[PDB]
């Protein structure tokens, strides 16, 4: 029988790894300094004249060879192991896969890898292939440092930088969640807009360095955004950094550095309060 259960250490819900190492908490600490050895190492080589499947799946096998038989492979195949059995079987099932990873080439075929684009149809575009590789989840495991440099790499060739650090897991996790469930892609949108964007990227970086925690929680349970221009924001100022402000709105914190606003606006604040923010443009 092939069975899910074959990719398992026998009554374990670790992985079977080249390590053979069962304790799981062990297994991942080794799986995570393994893969991001092979991280920094991908980041510096030149990108590929295709962005394709091919490529995502070399990058799985890079990040993953050391840890398990079966990097660059995807789970929807059957996979024979050393020891002669085989494992089969975050969600398209089957044949949904091939059917995902085809319609991800075809959109980077059609937009030219992204490149050459308006800002606005580049972040539209890697948006939406982020979302496409979380439904897809080609991968038994390792999908989203998988995924994640590929976006890298991608946004590299078409001569942005992204810096997936600013982004806090509660902010990641929803803008994935909303994706997926609800098919909106504005939070996704917007999130690849911020971590391209060197000068937003800078604000949420200083916010991250400075504040452990917002409105009484870690701030890595908070949905943190960075303003834009030209928009207005109501709500609390919850927090403060010493270069911004953060404001609570729509169970989210708008962070807006106190250099985009006015001496006038500036005085007007008090922390605790609502206020109404305008941003220039």
């Amino acid at each position: 029988q092939a069975l899910p259960s074959h990719y398992n250490y026998p009554n374990s819900l670790t992985l079977k790894n080249k390590y053979g190492i069962t304790n799981h908490k062990d297994f991942t600490n080794k799986c995570a300094h393994d893969s991001a050895k092979a991280a920094i190492n991908l980041r510096q080589e030149e990108p590929p004249k295709k962005f394709d499947s091919s490529y995502l799946k070399y990058l799985h096998k890079q990040l993953f060879k050391e840890t398990f038989e079966w990097a660059g492979h995807t789970r929807d195949l059957p996979f024979t192991f050393a020891d002669g059995t085989v494992g089969v079987m975050i969600f398209a099932t089957g044949n949904k896969v091939q059917d995902g990873l085809k319609n991800i080439d075809k959109m980077l075929i059609e937009k030219n890898n992204l490149q050459g684009l308006s800002h606005k149809e580049f972040i539209e575009n890697i948006a939406e292939i982020f979302a496409c590789l979380n439904y897809t989840h080609p991968f038994r495991e390792g999908n989203g440092r998988t995924q994640r440099i590929f976006c890298e790499k991608l946004a590299q060739a078409a001569g942005y930088y992204l810096d997936f650090s600013v982004v806090t897991k509660e902010r990641m996790s929803e803008a994935s969640i909303t994706a997926a469930q609800d098919s909106n892609l504005e939070p996704m949108k917007k999130l690849f807009d911020d971590i391209s964007n060197p000068i937003k990227t800078a604000v949420l970086k200083e916010c991250i360095n400075s504040l452990k925690n917002i409105d009484h929680k870690n701030i890595n349970d908070c949905i943190i955004v960075a303003a834009d221009k030209g928009l207005t924001y109501k709500g609390i100022y919850t927090d403060n950094s010493p270069d911004s402000i953060i404001l609570k709105t729509d169970n989210i914190y708008i962070i807006c550095s106190k250099n985009d606003l006015a001496p006038e606006q500036l005085k007007t604040l008090k922390l605790g309060d609502e206020c109404t923010i305008t941003v220039p443009m």
